[PDB]
């Protein structure tokens, strides 16, 4: 059979890269729960407005967020599935 | 909520390993049959000590695992967590915008 094309694997590959930092991963727990406003998840991070708001800013252009304060949720499905199947893969121990 | 920093700092390593080209490669195999290292590396088109090597970081933090046949290792996907997680990044990947 035939592996994924390379390019398509390099793509895939920088999407991952995105998700193996663990300050992005705490703001997506948060999201995972329900969609939050900008200040919420700084109250949660206990951190900053306009530090969330570069974190998140970061994660949407990257597709793994969305936004309407402004409110921030997990893009879609696939961005809901792709957390939590990960995170209880890893609880499994 | 918010995760604890130990199990962020977990999750964040099985991810690294999910940051390379030719593990993901692997991984598109296994996500249709389950295969050898010697299946592997023919149809990669690599050394099958190449496929080893990628192997041993998709074993440890349990992307994939193994059964024996008589002298052959065939790996898999470790379980449905695996095929999800893969599946739908995919698709994520080539969708819509
Ligand atoms: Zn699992
Ligand atoms: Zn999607």
């Amino acid at each position: 059979l035939q592996a994924i094309a390379p390019e398509v694997a390099q793509s895939l590959a920088e999407f991952f890269a995105v998700l193996a930092d663990p300050n992005r991963l705490r703001l997506l727990s948060l999201l995972a729960r329900s969609e939050l406003s900008v200040g919420d998840l700084a109250q949660a991070i206990g951190v900053s407005e306009s530090a969330v708001s570069h974190q998140l800013r970061s994660l949407r252009n990257l597709r793994l967020v969305s936004y309407r304060h402004v409110y921030y949720q997990l893009q879609d499905h696939h961005i809901v599935a792709l957390y939590q199947n990960a995170l209880d893969h890893l609880q499994e121990s």
